[PDB]
C-alpha cells in the first residue's frame, strides 16, 4: 500500500510530530513546548485566537509527560488526535444540542 | 487553517475510524471486529500476509475495549496510530540495530 487514503492518513500524523521531534533524525521524541508553536504554526483552526482554551490546553496538560524525560510517539496522535475530537469531526459536529462542560 | 499539511492529517485518521464507525452518522464509536477488515482492505501495508502478528495483533487486543460498550474515538487512533509507531516511522526505520521483544 502506497497511495491509499489511509496509507497518506497514518504519514500525516505521524509528522506532524517526528517534523518537531526531529528534522534530521535526531530521537523518537519531542517537547511540551515544541508542541506549542506547532500548534498555532500549522493548527491555528484548533486554537485560533485561544477561542477555547479547553481543547489544547487541556490536552497539552493531561498528556501526562514522563516518557523518557521528553514527549513521544502516540503523545502527540494523542495530543493532536485529542484535538480532532475536541474541535474536529468524530465527537464535533455531531452533538450540538449534546455537549456540555 | 484547511490547505495546511496537518488539516489534511487530521481529517484523515478521524475518518479511517468514522467511515467502519458510521457511513451515514450513527454514533461516536465503532466495533472491535470492523476495525479488521478496515486494516485488511485499508492497511495492507501493516498486515501484508499478517507478515508481523505483533503490530496488529498486539494493538487491537491491548486497546482495551470498555467505553461504551463499543470502540471509541482515540481507541482508533491509538490503534492505528500504535501501527505507525510499529510498523511506519516514529520508531520504525530508526533503530535497526535496536529493535527487539
Amino acid at each position: 500500500s502506497r497511495p491509499t487514503e489511509t496509507e497518506r492518513c497514518i504519514e500525516s500524523l505521524i509528522a506532524v510530530f517526528q517534523k518537531y521531534a526531529g528534522k534530521d533524525g535526531h530521537s523518537v521524541t519531542l517537547s511540551k513546548t515544541e508542541f506549542l508553536s506547532f500548534m498555532n504554526t500549522e493548527l491555528a483552526a484548533f486554537t485560533k485566537n485561544q477561542k477555547d482554551p479547553g481543547v489544547l490546553d487541556r490536552m497539552m496538560k493531561k498528556l501526562d509527560l514522563n516518557s523518557d524525560g521528553q514527549l513521544d510517539f502516540q503523545e502527540f496522535l494523542n495530543l493532536i488526535g485529542g484535538l480532532a475530537v475536541a474541535c474536529h469531526e468524530s465527537f464535533v459536529k455531531a452533538a450540538p444540542p449534546q455537549k456540555r462542560f
